[PDB]
């Protein structure tokens, strides 16, 4: 799966296309939908980098 | 009004063009300017979805 | 310099090309990389406005 959904420890989720990932799960997503715990969303974030340490889980 | 300004309960404002609104005031804005309570702004957010429950008021 | 790095009092940094600055250090950056204290980043923010009162320091 290039499109993945990443849930952060802070409760946010990022839904985007996987561009890079390293052995520590630091990763980059493109064309991202960011969903807040309160239900608000932001669409079409060009690119987001997420530290492996900040991730709760990832679903493909 | 297609361009509207939405002020959230968390103090942020979103200024963009109205794309959709439902009977619960869940709405979508495009080409949005987001203003933080501390004055910082982010321009040209492609699309934001805001839950009616998170809105304080809307100005047209 | 046009590319500058702005560190905010809230610990975030904004790395982008300087568009405007005023005598109070309210400024505008374009094509910006926003880095969070926890190491997550957002790339290619079209434009950000930052209030002088929110800035800790600026590096060119």
């Amino acid at each position: 799966g290039r499109p993945i959904l990443v849930e952060l420890k802070n409760g946010e989720t990022f839904n985007g296309h996987l561009e890079n990932c390293d052995n520590y799960m630091n990763l980059t997503l493109r064309e991202v939908i960011r969903t807040m715990p309160d239900g608000d969303k932001f669409f079409r974030l060009p690119e987001c980098y997420i530290r492996g340490n900040n991730i709760k889980y990832l679903r493909i």
